């Protein structure tokens, strides 16, 4: 399925080249501009654990998730991954725990040492 495909066929987007964040572009977005550090970014996403369980979805909340890019307001894999995206792009990310919640995990649903799968759509970005 999609998690296996990004694991086996994804591109390493880390600056360290350590395979910690792998990406596949599913829908090409608009133009050639990616967001700027500090921009307000608006995303829709779904996340799954490696046991197949959905652990989060913005779609189910009927509102996007909004954060400031490159500020550590989200897991490292998201700061790195969203920075690569164009407006309107949909991607898949496969995130090793060093770029996610590490040994701590995140209650209630994310265990220790968890590799995470996300589908992410970059809806918009704006400088403030
Ligand atoms: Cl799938
Ligand atoms: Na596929
Ligand atoms: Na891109």
């Amino acid at each position: 399925g999609a998690p296996a495909t990004v694991t086996e066929q994804g591109e390493d987007i880390t600056s360290k080249k350590d395979r910690g964040v792998l990406k596949i572009v599913k829908r090409v977005g608009n133009g050639e501009e990616t967001p700027m550090i500090g921009d307000k970014v608006y995303v829709h996403y779904k996340g799954k654990l490696s046991n197949g369980k959905k652990f989060d979805s913005s779609h189910d909340r009927n509102e996007p998730f909004v954060f400031s890019l490159g500020k550590g307001q989200v897991i490292k894999a998201w700061d790195i991954g969203v920075a690569t995206m164009k407006k309107g792009e949909i991607c898949h990310l496969l995130c090793k725990p060093e770029y996610a919640y590490g040994s701590a995990g995140s209650l209630p649903k994310i265990p220790s040492n968890a590799t995470l799968f996300f589908e992410i759509e970059l809806l918009d970005f704006k400088g403030e």
